[PDB]
């Protein structure tokens, strides 16, 4: 974790391309989640404090960060699997042999379920209202529980149809295998519960008509574009999913 | 908790209606449980420590509290149900992940267990005489499990059948979906067995002739009406039923 | 428990009623198993500090006990089940839910599996070669992970057929529901590697050939006859029989 | 465990044979894997710190090893199951109850899972890419998880093929009931990852052309011939087995 420090959370939304650099605070550690690797610039830098993948994805997703590590295109200190505990979204044999198959990686809902408030407004508005909150937002809940006392938004946009992510999702493999006052009222306990702050990197973006945008401190950050870069998800073997079976 | 605090301990007998208001204590915790909600009247006001609810109606009784609290009918910091980990009394997978599924709640039992001589005085009853004790006791093993030492009771009448309830339970919701010996032994067995201190708040009810009354301290408490209250139990969609069904 | 304390084991063999009271400590607590109750005369008297029962009985027995104490006939602190955690041995739910359903008692295997190196020496005989210690054994090895450090033994016979019990157990309730060897190499495992000291109560017996008898402190001990007492197991209403069904 | 002191780490491999034994330390301790009991001299002396077996023969090798120990051919402080609690691998069931059955033994997997990053290391090998560590790597990772600092390999030859083993594996018991990269690159990142030392004890096999030898220090090591040794491996009766049944 890391308490104290500033932390950027990264949606895929088509505002991740939109990032107003000049309010990006001088030092961060950086949350990305699912297709992240998709983006054609490193518009956060190659080194992430955290990913996140749910669970449906997680056998296929972790075999590729492995690669995109190995090939030096990211670097991650913490993999995070983000799930609920909820026999309805992910299958129960995965949660409970999760640290037995990926020793260096964390059930999200570790961290989540030390919000026992979130917690419990999430449960509630998922079960009875069907209701669930996005990836961005379970990073921030996860954030918050790690420590993180100060959090910029990023790449969040409620799905606007105008652009669906901030990159081409139609890749070969990932095709082969919510809304926005659910999101915002989320973020709103969040803040409101557990004294934090919020704040938003993308002026364009549907979020910055709620929270706040960040100061302009003006930091120097470099932009680099990826060259031959991976771009889709990898497909492990019919041996490796024989042994992940039972885990479906 | 509150240890060396008081507390009222309402059942939802017809003698929640005539508490001697002289013998409330200045200051006080108030525990309520199931249909309390079906009172006319704030009989103890609209601020509870904790409200208790059976397993077999906990998932509509959950959902109902949590309109009562959206519309500001009452408040509660604890919710608890009232489970005793035995087979032929809960579901078992309900209790498995309970804290999953209602994660600012507890298992009564959590509670209820710490007092090793009273789950076992219960559970020799039940098991072997099928003699259960009701809520009304339930709530105070719990109550004394938490630190309380002073119990006052109320709505306690052990099914007098003149009149089952303080109010109309003829609804509409409700309806789709012991004995006096065995609760005042139950009673004596924790007062004496743990040192604590039981009052009655009713003079009139059949409790009155087994425990002290509390003495006259006299307090001004304020009996509030209640207009267009919600008086019957609300029933989730057909989805939530779905995603609630492993937990039947 | 009682660490520095002295302790009696008794068996349900004929010496049980051999004891030399010359020999028996001036204080001591009293562990007693099984059919201990069918005891004509109070042979160790009413207060124990454990009894034991086999898990296959311990339903029907933890309902006579209780019988037992509520007539005034017997006393104890500790309801021990003398169980091993294997599952040709015993019901497996009916460990893993026994705290629930006996709250006051206790597994005799969480006390017994302190002993690693014991544990292991009764798993590997009864595993391996079918050589299963006594309930005599077993409570000494309780008795140990206790704190006990002077043990003295009674009752222990090793079935010498000439008389299979200290008293009649031709009882209707009862019928309708190991070597020498074995026990000693047992008892001297236990003796040099716990450095506990085991003494017989019975010079009569066949234990008095392996272990040294108690010294002659001489005690004042008054043997009380019993009368129109329990002598045959309690059966629990076939209600009962249909909760605790699931443990069988 | 023994932090700080020295380790022999020796695999059955024909190396085993060619230890050059002016290179062993002073002192250390020794941990032995699966048949090295069939070798037909005390290569590594008759004392073991710990001995480890493949779940798939534990309950054979256990039983063996008794005997071993009881016919004063070897002796043990330790006794490890080299588990990693994947499904495919070990029986479940075996696992979860192993404790019960084998009070004085380990899995291994409780000290291997310390290691959370070359866990992380063998598991993505072994799941997605069918490369799995042999037993001699895995003593290495359950001896650093110990606090060994310094360990002296053995007996590790990738299987030659040239010759198989140490010693004769055509036993009538046995019987009846991985590459050089993977092994290495392992070893390498235990040794990077954790800081420790690796030294080879055999110039003459395939692992002196990866890691040092280890330093002269010269030791004056008796080597001991054996005679009517215990060569193959023990059955347990059918009685046995119907008791461990369950744990196939
Ligand atoms: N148009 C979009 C697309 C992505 N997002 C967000 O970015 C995350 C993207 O990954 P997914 O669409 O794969 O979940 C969502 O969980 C959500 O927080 C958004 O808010 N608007
Ligand atoms: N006539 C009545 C009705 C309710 N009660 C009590 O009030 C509680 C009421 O809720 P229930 O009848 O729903 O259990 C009981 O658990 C019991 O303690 C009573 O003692 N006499
Ligand atoms: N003849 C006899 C009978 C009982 N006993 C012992 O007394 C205990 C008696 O209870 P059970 O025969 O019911 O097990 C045995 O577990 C054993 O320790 C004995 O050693 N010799
Ligand atoms: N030829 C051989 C044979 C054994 N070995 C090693 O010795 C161990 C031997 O026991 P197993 O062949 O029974 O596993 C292997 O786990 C491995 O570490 C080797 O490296 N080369």
């Amino acid at each position: 974790g890391s308490h104290m420090k500033k932390v950027i959370i990264a949606g895929n939304g088509p505002s991740l391309k939109e990032i107003d650099y000049s309010r990006l605070p001088n030092d961060f550690d950086v949350f990305r989640c699912n297709q992240f690797y998709f983006e054609d610039k490193y518009y956060l830098g190659k080194k992430c404090k955290a990913v996140f993948y749910n669970p449906s994805l997680f056998f296929e997703q972790y075999y590729t960060l492995k690669h995109l590590i190995q090939n030096q295109e990211y670097e991650t200190e913490l993999i995070m699997c983000s799930n609920y505990n909820q026999a309805h979204l992910e299958n129960e044999n995965f949660v409970k042999t999760f640290y037995d198959y990926f020793p260096d990686a964390h059930l999200g809902y570790d961290f989540f379920k030390q919000l026992k408030d979130f917690n419990a407004y999430f449960k509630f508005h998922e079960i009875y209202f069907n209701q669930r909150i996005t990836s961005g937002v379970y990073m921030c809940a996860v954030a918050i529980a790690l420590g993180y006392k100060e959090i910029y938004l990023s790449g969040i946009d409620f799905y606007q149809n105008g652009s669906s992510y901030a990159f081409d999702t139609k890749q070969k493999n990932l095709l082969k295998l919510h809304s926005k006052n659910t999101d915002i009222k989320a973020l709103e306990f969040l803040e409101k519960t557990y004294k934090i702050k919020l704040y938003c990197l993308c002026p364009n973006s549907l979020l910055a008509n709620f929270i706040g945008l960040a100061p302009n401190l003006n930091s120097n950050f470099i932009i680099q574009e990826k060259n031959n870069y991976t771009k889709d998800i990898l497909i492990p073997s019919s041996e490796a999913y024989g042994k992940f079976s039972k885990n479906i």
